[PDB]
C-alpha cells in the first residue's frame, strides 16, 4: 500500500496478510460471484494505492490460477492506444500492463501515471473476465419469490441480462424487452395483473414497477388472512 | 401475427428487433433455442440472421428414416 | 521489514508475528504444492523488502527444518560469478548468500545490493528445490477429471511441467510440447475434437483452451440428457 | 476406369462431371454419400470439391481404438 | 510468376510456363532448356502446393511400439 506522508511524501508499507486473508474468507470465490470480490478489489484500489508488486498479492490471494489467468488477459486486451483504441501491439500491451515487475518508480509522476492506468486496466479486466458468455435461460430463469419485491426482482432480472447477454438492460431499446420479461416473469398474480393493465404499450419499465408494486403491497396479510378464515363461519 | 393481435408493438419496427428477437431465441424448439442462445457475437444479429441459424439446425432435422437406419445399424444391445 | 520513511531514508520494523503464521496456515506446505508458499515469498520478499534476519524468519517459519536446507542449498547453487557462470567457490558462494549474518548495512547502496541478490537467490532456491526430480510420468499423469473445466485442468498440467520437469510451460519453445500434452490428455471427447481441428498447427495454447472449452461448455446439462431420454419413447 | 472400359464417356471431360460427381455422390459410402447430397450449394461443387468434401468426412473415420475407448468408457450398462 | 516477380493469370503467360500440351522445347538450345528448367521447378512447386494432407494427431497417437519392433524401428514410424 501506498498513503501520503505527513511530509508530503508518498509512503509505502505491505499488506498485512490478515486484511488480505479476511477480503478473502469474507467473500465467495471469483467464479462463484465475480460481482463481490471486484467490488472489493475496486474500493482497495483506492483506499490502499497498491503498487504492481500489491496487485500481484491482490490477485495472488484472492483469486484461483485460472479467474487470475482469466482477469489478466482480460486486462491486456482492455488496453487502448493513444488513439483510444483496441491495441495488441506486444510493446504497448506490455508497457501498460505488464506481467513481469516494471520498474515504475512511485516517487516519479510518469511511475504514478503508470500505476493509476495499470489500476484502471486491472479493474476492467476483472470486469470482463466475470462475463458467462450468452446463455438466454439464466435470463428466463429469474422469476419473482414470493417474498420478494417488484423492484428487487426487476434488478436481479437485469443482472441476469447484463451477466449472461450482449444487451444492456438499461438501454432505451431494450426496454420492451425487459419489460417483456418483467411481466411474464413477476409472480403470477402480478403478471396477469400487469399484461391487463389498459394501454400496456404505453407503460415504461418504470410504471411497470409501480403497477406491480401496487398489487404486491396489496399482498393481504398472513394474519388478515387467517383472520378472515376465522371469521369465515362457513364450516364446510 | 401474436404481437400485431396481442401488443401494441409493431414487431416490424426496428425497435422492437431485440424484443422480436428474444421471444424468438426463448420460444424456438429446445434443440433450436440452445444453439441460438450459444452464437458467437449473438447482439450482432438480426431476426432474419436468427432464422437462418435456426434453419441450418432445423434444416439438420436427421430424416426419422435415418434415425431408424442408425438405431438398426445400432448393433450394441443393451 | 524495510520501507522508504517520510523522510527518504529506509526503516525497519520486525515481521509481525501474526503475519508470518497467517501466511503459513493459509497455504499448504512447501512439499504439498511448492508453487503456494514459492509465490506468497516472491510477494513478501517485494512488498517487506525483508533483511537477512527477516528471510530468516520467512523460511524458519514457512518451511520445515528439511525444506529449508533444500532450498539454502539450491539458493547457494545459484550464485553466478561475475563472468555469469555457476561458481562452487566458497568465497563467493559465501559472499552472495551466506548461511550466518553477514554485515549488510541497508543504510549503504553496497548493503542494498547484497539485499537485492540475497533475495533474488532466495527465489532462485525456492524455485529450484521445488524442483521433485525430473519425472516425466508425473506429467503424463495428470488427466482432466470429468468436472473439470479446460482452464484449470491446462493449470494443474503447467503445474506439473513445474514440478517434475526442468522446462517451463510458460516458454515460447515448450508451447507445441504443453499443446500437445494438453490435446492428449484433456477428456477424451474435447482431445478427439481438438485432434481434429482445422489448421491445428496454427492454434496457440489459448486457441486450444478456447476451442475445449466450446466443447466442454457444450456439456450438455444432466437434467437435459435426462428430459431426452423419458422424451426418448423408444422402448426396447 | 469403370466409365472408360465399360461406357463411351471420357470421365475426364469437363461435359461428364456433373455425370461422375452423381455416381460418385450415389456410389461413395452412406455415411459420406448422405452428407455429401447435404452440402450447402452442391450445384456449385467440382468433382475435386467433393473428393475434398469425402475425405473430410473420411477423415474423420473415428479410429476402431477410439470408438472401443469411447464404449468402455460407456458406463450406461443396459 | 510474371517478368515482375509476381503471379500472373495471363493465359499466354501461363502457357508458356506451364504448357497442357506438349511445347516445341529443343533440348539442345538454351531456350530449350531454360523452359525445361522452369517447367520442373514450377512441376515442383505444383506438388508442394497441392500437398496440404489433412491433419490427424490421433494418427500420431495411434503409433505404439510393437512387442518386437525396435526403438529405431519405431521412432521411423513416428515421424
Amino acid at each position: 500500500p501506498l498513503r501520503m506522508g505527513g511530509n508530503g511524501q508518498l509512503q509505502y508499507w505491505p499488506f498485512s496478510s490478515s486484511d488480505l486473508y479476511n477480503w478473502k474468507n469474507n467473500n465467495p470465490s471469483f467464479s462463484e460471484d465475480p460481482g463481490k470480490l471486484t467490488a472489493l478489489i475496486e474500493s482497495v484500489l483506492t483506499t490502499h494505492q497498491p503498487t504492481w508488486d500489491d496487485c500481484q498479492q491482490l490477485l495472488g490471494t484472492l483469486l484461483t490460477g485460472e479467474e487470475k489467468q482469466r482477469v489478466l488477459l482480460e486486462a491486456r486486451k482492455a488496453v487502448r492506444g493513444n488513439d483510444g483504441r483496441p491495441t495488441q501491439l506486444p510493446n504497448e500491451v506490455d508497457a501498460a500492463f505488464p506481467l513481469e515487475r516494471p520498474d515504475w518508480d512511485y516517487t516519479t509522476q510518469r511511475g504514478r501515471n503508470h500505476l493509476v492506468l495499470y489500476r484502471q486496466l486491472l479493474l476492467a479486466g476483472m470486469q470482463n473476465a466475470g462475463r458467462s458468455p450468452t446463455n438466454l435461460a439464466k435470463v428466463k430463469g429469474i422469476t419473482q419469490g414470493p417474498n420478494e419485491s417488484p423492484s428487487a426482482f426487476l434488478e436481479r432480472l437485469k443482472e441476469a441480462y447484463r451477466r449472461y447477454t450482449p444487451y444492456d438492460p438499461e438501454d432505451p431499446g431494450q426496454e420492451t424487452n425487459v419489460s417483456m420479461s418483467f411481466i411474464w416473469q413477476s409472480a403470477p398474480d402480478i403478471g396477469r395483473k400487469l399484461e391487463r393493465l389498459e394501454d400496456l404499450k404505453s407503460k415504461t419499465l418504470g410504471d411497470l414497477v409501480r403497477e406491480a408494486e401496487k398489487i404486491f403491497n396489496k399482498r393481504e396479510t398472513p394474519e388478515e388472512r387467517e383472520e378472515r378464515i376465522r371469521r369465515e363461519t362457513e364450516e364446510k
